[PDB]
């Protein structure tokens, strides 16, 4: 299973729709592919973007996140 979602977003369990988006925007941004492409860091953030990105596409999803609290 993956690592805590909320706890990847930097958010609580009990967070907002809005607060979700503003997590995922800000750290979608630190692990953008269009910072990295040329650099080193280039895996890392791949796969942090793309964890970044599922968490946001399972968390913002009114049912799926319920059911990933049970």
């Amino acid at each position: 299973g993956p690592m805590d979602y909320y706890t990847l977003l930097g958010v609580d369990k009990g967070c907002s729709e809005d607060d979700l988006r503003r997590a995922y925007l800000k750290l979608a941004m630190k692990w953008h592919p269009d910072k990295h492409v040329n650099k080193g860091s280039k895996v890392e953030a791949e796969e942090k973007f793309k964890n970044i990105c599922e968490a946001y596409s399972v968390l913002s999803d009114n049912e799926k996140r319920v059911k990933y609290d049970l």
